[PDB]
């Protein structure tokens, strides 16, 4: 009965995807809050890949949440997290979660 | 050579999907700029339908734009526009875009 929460680092696929777009098992730090994705099985979240490019829209998880790689701001989607077999992994600190949403907030033009 | 910009209502493929994401040939609005869009070849966009289910993160779109429906704001994914073949179609008013972001901001813990 696991609903990921915002904040939460989950195990997800990002497969199916097209083109560019993220694919693959990996975590995802998840935005959207629990009463969203528990009501709708969908959450906002975003991709964490080890592949970093050192870009600014690469938030960078502390090595204390045994979660390796970078989250990818700009990735952020609409996921249906059963389908892609959300597993919990871990909670990012509240900064990264900030960084990451003011990282997507100016990529979505808020 | 189009690269879809913030406020335009393109066409696009929101399949593949998984689950209850959205699918589907249909419009979307993109929120991301365009100098995102173009150097990444990925966007922001918000699938669009024309069948509301009448939920208050659908922003309808006005009249007259060619384009008609409401936009799924909490819907809004990274999207390969070029894999899912955007076409330009119109562009939204600044204030469904305005409202979209608002919405869309409050799912993602904006």
């Amino acid at each position: 009965d696991y609903v990921p929460d915002a904040g939460h680092l989950v195990w997800l696929n990002f497969t199916p995807q097209a083109g560019h777009e993220q694919g693959g098992r990996r975590p995802a730090l998840v935005l959207s809050p629990a009463a969203y994705n528990g009501v709708t099985g969908l959450m906002q979240a975003c991709p964490v890949t080890s592949r970093a490019k050192g870009y600014p829209f690469e938030v960078t998880l502390p090595a204390h949440l045994g979660v390796s790689g970078v989250v990818l701001a700009d990735h952020c989607r609409s996921l249906d997290w059963r389908s892609r077999r959300a597993e919990q992994l871990a909670e990012a600190p509240a900064d990264v979660l900030a960084e990451v949403r003011g990282k997507l907030g100016s990529l979505l033009g808020m």
